[PDB]
């Protein structure tokens, strides 16, 4: 199980475009023991890691889908199992990672054998952290089309779906005074995030 040797080498060569000394946000969707969306974001350089994973616990996923990320589980079948472990293995040693609520990132990293990675815990309230939520989506929505379901928050209220990548961007904007100017560039090749499939032709 996991990535093949040549895949790991391509991933390692890929991870070199990460600046190991720059500020790096990280966030996930899904529980740290069963994540389905992973994102790292370096605002100063614009480099970001973004990929997806099929969940193990389908029951807990449906709750996360209805209260948080709104991802269709069928859109994750094409992801490669083991990408999350391989990427976490490939993060630079003694890296400093920033997050809004460091508890979940810590469990994920520690359970993957990366206790060397230090975490900066930014503690913004749940409305303070999403101040730039609309502005972030308005500029970067083309970077993730995976949040297709209706997300909701006694009484129900429909909300904007949570995206691990958009969270990293809007959290950094909240502590920096606005959106960054650095164009965003993906660290991971697209062929590594999803297995390409030709859609069925309508005859
Ligand atoms: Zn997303």
């Amino acid at each position: 199980a996991g990535l093949t040797y040549s895949q790991l080498m391509t991933l390692k060569d890929a991870m070199l475009q990460l600046d190991p000394n720059a500020k790096t946000w990280m966030d996930i969707e899904g529980r740290p023991e069963d994540p389905v969306e992973i994102a790292l974001y370096q605002p100063s350089s614009g480099c970001y890691i973004h990929f997806f994973r099929e969940p193990t616990d389908l029951k807990q996923f449906k709750q996360d889908a209805k209260y948080s990320h709104g991802i269709d589980v069928t859109d994750l079948f094409a992801t490669q199992p083991g990408l999350t472990s391989a990427v976490i293995d490939a993060l630079p040693r003694n890296m400093v990672i920033t997050c809004q609520g460091s508890d979940d990132i810590r469990k994920l990293l520690e359970s993957q054998g990366r206790k060397d990675i230090k975490l900066i815990d930014i503690a913004l309230s749940k409305t303070d952290s999403r101040k730039y939520e609309n502005a972030v989506w308005d500029q970067y929505k083309d970077l993730c089309h995976m949040h297709t379901g209706v997300v909701v928050e006694g009484g129900k209220e429909e909300i904007t779906p949570h995206c691990a990548l958009m969270d990293c961007i809007m959290f950094d904007a909240a502590v920096s005074g606005g959106l960054n100017t650095s164009v965003l560039r993906a660290v991971l090749p697209r062929d590594m995030v999803f297995r390409t499939s030709t859609p069925r032709v309508v005859l």
